[PDB]
């Protein structure tokens, strides 16, 4: 929606087909490329992070061992799957130097990229027995842990989708399986983030990962950050009204004039039919979230009672543009006698301006011209009604 109406062709018809509503709202919530080429072969490592690199390898194997020692996949002659065979294991200095290239740098190179990709160091430290477990699970999972396992698994996942990626385009096409999107993975994916932390942190108890960065909610505004919108659109009808200001004012170019007044009309009017119960009702009452969604919607209706001025002008001969929405806006018309007291300025503003033309020229009517009486009252006089219906009702 917002692309269509911030650039596009000019003519509304060769999408105005295209171009549907297709959406409703909920109840409160649901929820070219240019990578910076950075030098690896030029760098040289430090002697102190050398050392880290350096054990990782002994680890590998001893500890793996005894992991094997439980599985009992013990030597053989050759490999084999029916006695799971697996006689390799020997040190790495047995292989060539090309061979350890691949092996060099499969963890570490996602750490390198924390360092370097990402322009973070942790301030750990400078350079130079049986404790009880303490209960986590009694607390309900937060969204914000949701946050740090979600980034930090996008890193690991687009540094690793780009090297696969390097694979493809180095391979030459050919068939192309495991292209996956990142949200939507397979059950396995979903499920192993989570599952892999318990069998690594008796290893990794030392030292301990801690990292934190995130902060989210669901509510009003966009969507307190990250979730449902409602709210959120009302913001681009305001700021798009305020770009149709300069044109109603310079008039009494064409671009802004067929997007908002040609092809917004049918998504807001739209809008406020199929959810009308969704704007007059209360949160508490509900026949949801309108304690302030009814403000700002009463400031659109009472500049569209500003629009619609008692001079006629470019009148103009959409009536969908100037009588059904008002109808419909007055269908979906909770005291300010409370929250901002503009709805008051509204409510004696134009009203009594619209009426003192009236009670100006009942005497006159058509006597005194005779078309501002007209578009006053195709203006006033069908909307009102709608308007004390609900106030009635």
């Amino acid at each position: 929606g917002v692309t269509s109406e911030e650039e596009l062709h000019l003519t509304r018809k060769l999408f105005w087909g295209i171009f549907d509503s297709l959406a409703h709202k909920k109840y409160d919530q649901e929820l070219n490329f240019d990578p910076r080429p950075v030098e690896t072969l030029n760098v040289i490592i430090p002697e102190k992070l050398d050392s880290f690199i350096n054990k990782f390898a002994e680890y590998t194997h001893e500890k793996w061992a005894f992991d094997k020692i439980q599985n009992n996949w013990s030597y053989g002659e050759n490999v084999d799957e029916e006695l799971k065979t697996h006689p390799m294991l020997r040190p790495y200095k047995t292989f060539s130097e090309k061979d350890k290239e691949i092996y060099r740098w499969p963890i570490k190179e996602s750490l390198k990229a924390m360092i370097a990709w990402e322009w973070t160091i942790e301030k750990a430290r400078e350079g130079e027995y049986n404790p009880q477990p303490p209960d986590l699970s009694g607390v309900t999972l937060s969204r914000e842990l949701q946050a740090m396992a979600e980034q930090l698994a996008e890193n690991y996942h687009n540094t690793w989708g780009r090297k696969k990626k390097q694979e493809l385009e180095a391979k030459g096409g050919g068939t192309h399986p495991l292209l996956v999107p990142y949200d939507t993975l397979t059950a396995k994916e979903k499920a192993r983030d989570r599952e892999k932390a318990q069998e690594l942190l008796k290893f990794l108890q030392m030292n301990g990962y801690a990292v934190t960065r995130g902060l989210k909610d669901m509510e009003l505004d966009t969507s307190s950050i990250e979730k449902r919108f409602a709210f959120g659109f009302l913001q681009q009808l305001l700021r798009w009204m305020d770009i149709s200001q300069e044109f109603i004012a310079h008039l009494e170019h064409e671009q802004e004039i067929k997007f908002f007044a040609k092809i917004l009309l049918p998504l807001i009017n739209q809008y406020f039919t199929n959810h009308c119960l969704y704007f007059l009702s209360t949160p508490a009452k509900v026949l949801h979230a309108s304690n302030k969604e009814k403000e700002m919607i009463t400031s659109l209706f009472c500049k569209l009672a500003a629009l619609v001025r008692h001079r006629v002008s470019l009148f103009g001969t959409d009536a969908p543009a100037v009588v059904n929405c008002l109808h419909i806006l007055a269908r979906s018309l909770r005291t300010v006698m409370s929250g901002p007291e503009i709805v008051k300025a509204g409510l004696r503003s134009f009203f009594e301006s619209a009426s003192e033309d009236i009670e100006k020229m009942v005497e006159n009517l058509r006597l005194g011209v005779g078309q501002n009486l007209t578009y006053t009252t195709v203006a006033l006089l069908p909307v009102l009604t709608t308007l004390f219906q609900h106030i009635a009702q």
